[PDB]
């Protein structure tokens, strides 16, 4: 199983650059709108320094062609340009809340050039291990279902820990972090059990099924448990999304939970899954069949 | 660290469908020419044989809801050439490499004709690659860029036994020791490529790992006997220089970095991880490290 990102050509077609005197972002450009970090004006009080500025203050780039700013408002922690070019390059698209454990695409850009593609997981304490230097504040994060593009993260800040947190297309952050250059602690980080079961799926779908156990287990009996192993707890979504796997399987989730339960609580005892003694969480349900079928 | 593949948007503005018969792969269109593997036009295949049998109108070329009329075809090595009556307009600057082993590239991995996955792989010593491909992915192709050029390194043919990949340059010749026959193929013993594990485990320093290293040293020669022991290529002189930066950067000679390798082959981890693997990875150039 490798990390696999989707092809960024339909976003790389909707990157710019945003610059309010000499401090230069990346933004998206959708349509006649372009979204970036409103920290791109910059304890600040965001509303009065909006209310400072003009359009005309505003510089818009699309590669070195200049994007005429007609009108500016902000959302959360998004800052939306109106501009006077549709953009032409736009694909189909819609702006999606992630939960935590869900898998995207990031296309890393600086000054508004696209430089890498990766794919990341979030955390369930709602960061992401990323590769963001200095000036990749606007890069995003996508999934790309058939021709839709459904933009989910885009990208403002770096944590003490050297993790990083974002917002989704509303300017709505993803965990309990704000837009000021204050000392910020994530969540104490837990491991993804929904991913983890989704490996677990993956392996007896390639005939890896030594650990799959006899017995069946209640959904809150796991999350106890699992609490206990720093383990996320699951949701019903969680169940809900493993589905699949489990009809093409024929093995229940509650069924493959007692499967981890035991592997959490006795080890490996020497043996691997997968080809591996560690278990994976950063392969989603959707990653796993996309992956296999 | 992660593993970062190149934007593949100018890659994505080639990609074509190619059907012949009942097969369908994936092919590269670039000005007036869409490259796809040859194995399209069929255990023991006489190619020039079923080529001369074909005619232009038997390739069916569509780039999305358009057919692309074929005007003429040849073959140079496992590579078919079909001329199309239209110059595709997305056609960026573009070369035609043929990598080494053990440097790295980016994948677009297409069903169909449509993108669906992109990825980094790096070319193994024994010239097999370790991609994600399913039937169907025939012809996806392997890039660089560097500015705005893109430089097309692989084409994708086959899987072999153990679950590894081979294919070709653009050219039409393969990485390794295969052929383009629906045989059970294996490839020659890897070897890991130590020049990454290195860069590795340099990255491993500067974002903050350092459980690994050590006060030993040793010889270059020294290394490579250990090495070579388990299975390690040896490192030369040139790649030493290739590690100049990061050693700069880190302060760690290339040949304690190297003491450290060999104490890693010699005893193991032991439970412990390296930027969350329990197993040294080589599949990150020094300028895959460096760049980011
Ligand atoms: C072209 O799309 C196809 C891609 C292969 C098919 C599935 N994954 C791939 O990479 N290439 C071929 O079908 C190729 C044509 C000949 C070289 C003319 N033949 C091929 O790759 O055969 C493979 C199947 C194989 C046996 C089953 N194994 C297991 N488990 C792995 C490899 C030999």
């Amino acid at each position: 199983f490798r990390k696999m990102a989707f092809p960024s050509g339909k976003v790389e077609g909707c990157m710019v650059q945003v610059t309010c005197g000499t401090t230069t972002l990346n933004g998206l450009w959708l349509d006649d709108v372009v979204y970036c970090p409103r920290h791109v004006i910059c304890n600040p009080n965001y509303e009065d320094l909006l209310i400072r500025k003009s359009n005309h203050n505003f510089l818009v780039q699309a590669g070195n062609v200049q994007l005429r700013v007609i009108g500016h408002s902000m959302q959360n922690c998004v800052l939306k340009l109106k501009v006077d070019t549709a953009n032409p390059k736009t694909p189909k698209y819609k702006f999606v809340r992630i939960q935590p454990g869900q898998t995207f695409s990031v296309l890393a850009c600086y000054n508004g050039s696209p430089s890498g593609v990766y794919q990341c997981a979030m955390r369930p304490n709602f960061t992401i291990k990323g590769s963001f230097l200095n000036g990749s504040c606007g890069s995003v994060g996508f999934n790309i279902d058939y021709d839709c593009v459904s933009f989910c993260y885009m990208h403002h800040m770096e944590l003490p820990t050297g993790v990083h947190a974002g917002t989704d297309l509303e300017g709505n952050f993803y965990g309990p972090f704000v837009d000021r250059q204050t000392a910020q602690a994530a969540g104490t980080d837990t491991t993804i059990t929904v991913n983890v079961l989704a490996w677990l799926y993956a392996a007896v779908i390639n005939g890896d099924r030594w650990f799959l156990n006899r017995f069946t287990t209640t959904l809150n009996d796991f999350n106890l448990v699992a609490m206990k192993y720093n383990y996320e707890p699951l949701t019903q979504d969680h169940v809900d999304i493993l589905g699949p796997l489990s009809a093409q399987t024929g093995i229940a989730v509650l069924d493959m939970c007692a499967s981890l339960k035991e592997l959490l609580q006795n080890g490996m005892n020497g043996r691997t899954i997968l080809g591996s003694a560690l278990l994976e969480d950063e392969f989603t349900p959707f990653d796993v069949v996309r992956q296999c079928s």
